[PDB]
């Protein structure tokens, strides 16, 4: 699809057996999901945003389908106000910026 | 151009006659640049994301050339981690997300 940027580029994603709305975010190196109780091992991480840093749980090799396109990779989970699909997954679904 | 996402989508901008490197950030509502001088009146504003809010200076109707494309719009200036081109200007330059 083509997504214009008049509004937030929110799309439906499928992860760990939930459908979620998530921002396709070219400014995000990593994918950051709102708090959710994913199974499996994780590693602690701190990521820096506009207001400072938050602590997140890093889960590896998590399947995520982004409206139709399958990806698998690292997902960070923590107290973000929005689900963020970052470049690690955007590259996998062949997402580009175009102008 | 078409810009892939295996690297940060950093582009050269020209603003107030100065060249800077800024991140094309579809997850950002607004454009916020690191502390710098810009001509004209500004008003205090606060903007937020992960880690909470920061105080910025809002400059309206500021010309910025982004990767050779002209925009004129709101530029926020403050303690952002990186120079960010947000949707307010990405829309002006005709930027879309495609996959
Ligand atoms: C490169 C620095 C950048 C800040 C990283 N983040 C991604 C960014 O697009 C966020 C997304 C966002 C939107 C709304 C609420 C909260 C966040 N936008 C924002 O924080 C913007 N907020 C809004 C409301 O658009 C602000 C810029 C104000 C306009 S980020 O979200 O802080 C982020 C994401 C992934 C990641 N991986 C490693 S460090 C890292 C940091």
């Amino acid at each position: 699809p083509q997504i214009t940027l008049w509004k937030r580029p929110l799309v439906t994603i499928r992860i760990g057996g939930q459908l979620k709305e998530a921002l396709l975010d070219t400014g995000a190196d990593d994918t950051v999901l709102e708090e959710m109780n994913l199974p499996g091992k994780w590693k602690p991480k701190m990521i820096g945003g506009i207001g400072g840093f938050i602590k997140v749980r890093q889960y590896d090799q998590i399947p995520i389908e982004i409206c139709g396109h399958k990806a698998i990779g690292t997902v960070l989970v923590g107290p973000t106000p929005v689900n963020i699909i970052g470049r690690n997954l955007l590259t996998q679904i062949g997402c580009t910026l175009n102008f």
